[PDB]
């Protein structure tokens, strides 16, 4: 009953910059749409901000030298466009720095690194200009990505391009839910175009500049079960599989939007009048690999109510995490399955973000996270089972490193397998972290 992996497997561990930097307004950083966000009563609990968070902008050294310590060959994380482009075409040259140092510790730790473009923190100055409902914002992008490209590139062996597409634009322009915050589905709709053209933007500049390093796109999916044989409930489910799976899975892989989605947003599409000639093109482009986030499943029931797609979540209290998340490995499994079907047909899957949120308690400088931990093995078993059928997962990412700012949910919850304290800043090791690191060590369990 043991689970072995391929050995050519990456085993990794992720970040987000916003989410564990700090160092907001130091380094000619200007501030990103997420220091605006965080200050509107009621966004994020507590009022909680990015300010400082685990001051990894600080502690970096340390930080990369606790992943080698902790047994780890590959670190994903993102680099904060602002402290690149603080304003209009300028370039801090301070904030290369950063990142080339950091490039620095991580290679002196024989770690592989993956850089991820974007991961939601848009500078505020073009949230000015219109954020991502504006066309012109994609240009902004393709300034910032091929900076990031020539000054390093050599060193880069994976290139993370957008991560979920999905949370920055239906949460951030539609739900109001993430930065900056707005209510507005047509806003929603062409940003979530106009982010999904620019994995296609540096995809082609990746290409131009004739880099080596894998390339691809990171999609947060959710796997989603009716909550009823009821047919209403049956059409609810294929309702929220194209919201957050299809809507931005079908353009990168076949060129198009769902037929029934774009049917169904009637008039917020206004007529599919944001794509232009070409966009499409250049959105389909797979790349090398799929990048996937998981976390849990959905299950759908029909209601007749005001929302955009009028679909109710039943909350399942059964096993969940502390965000009330249920866990559901067997779910992971049957995503992992029907995205091979669809979509990637054979190309290599990544999962470059999964783990869970709970409860922690410091006994004896020790983190006895045995939940976190019946999460990760769990959900590691699924991805066990999707290889060993034939799966083309060839890595895995824990996600949360460090505790960290977790967006709306502010400090309130923490992902990571290394407990922060944020009076002193310290980090210390969970069991489940050093679990991880025996596990890496047998190459699995
Ligand atoms: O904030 C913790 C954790 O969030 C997720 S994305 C998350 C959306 O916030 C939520 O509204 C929706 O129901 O589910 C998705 C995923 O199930 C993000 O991927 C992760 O990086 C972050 O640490």
């Amino acid at each position: 009953n043991t689970f072995i992996f391929p050995a050519t497997f990456m085993w990794g561990t992720s970040t987000s910059s916003y989410q564990i930097e700090g160092g907001t307004d130091e380094g000619g950083r200007t501030p990103s749409i997420w220091d605006t966000f965080c200050q509107i009563p009621g966004k994020v609990i507590g009022g909680d901000c990015g300010d400082v968070a685990c001051d990894h902008f600080h502690h970096f050294k340390e930080d990369v030298q606790l992943m080698k310590q902790l047994g780890f060959l590959h670190y994903r994380f993102s680099v904060a466009w602002p402290r690149i482009m603080p304003a209009a075409g300028i370039i801090n040259e301070e904030g290369l720095l950063f990142y080339e140092h950091l490039l620095d510790e991580i290679e002196l730790a024989g770690l592989i690194p993956m850089l991820t473009l974007y991961h939601w923190d848009l500078p505020q100055w073009i949230e000015d200009e219109g954020g991502w409902t504006q066309r012109e914002t994609i240009q902004h992008f393709k300034t910032y990505a091929s900076v990031i490209m020539d000054r390093f590139g050599e060193r880069i062996n994976w290139w993370n391009t957008i991560n979920e597409p999905y949370c920055a634009s239906i949460l951030g322009y539609g739900t109001g839910e993430h930065a900056p915050g707005h209510e507005n589905w047509r806003e929603a709709f062409t940003a979530a175009h106009h982010i999904l053209m620019c994995h296609g933007i540096a995809s082609n500049l990746h290409k131009e500049k004739g880099l080596t390093g894998k390339i691809g796109i990171t999609l947060n999916m959710e796997h989603v079960d009716a909550a009823s044989e009821r047919p209403e409930d049956v059409a609810a489910a294929i309702r929220r599989d194209g919201f957050i799976n299809r809507w931005f899975a079908e353009p990168l892989f076949n060129g198009k939007y769902p037929e029934d989605m774009v049917e169904w947003y009637g008039t917020y599409l206004n007529g599919l009048d944001f794509v232009q000639p070409g966009d499409m093109e250049l959105i389909q482009q797979p790349g090398d690999f799929l990048g996937i986030n998981y976390y849990t499943r959905s299950i759908i029931r029909s209601t007749n109510d005001a929302s955009l797609l009028q679909v109710e979540q039943v909350h399942m209290e059964e096993p969940v995490t502390d965000m009330g998340w249920e866990i559901h490995p067997e779910s992971f499994y049957k995503l992992l399955t029907r995205i091979e079907k669809d979509f990637s047909k054979g190309l290599p899957i990544l999962i470059t973000e999964n783990g869970a949120a709970m409860r922690d308690e410091l006994v004896n400088g020790q983190i006895e996270d045995t939940g976190r931990q019946r999460y990760i093995e769990e959900h590691l078993k699924a991805c066990h089972r999707f290889i060993e059928e034939g799966g083309q997962l060839k890595g895995y990412f824990v996600w949360s490193f460090l505790d960290n700012f977790e967006w709306a949910w502010g400090y309130s919850k923490r992902f990571g397998i290394v407990h922060i304290n944020y009076e002193t800043q310290e980090r210390t090791p969970k069991q489940s972290a050093l679990w991880f690191k025996q596990m890496m060590a047998k190459n699995g369990f």
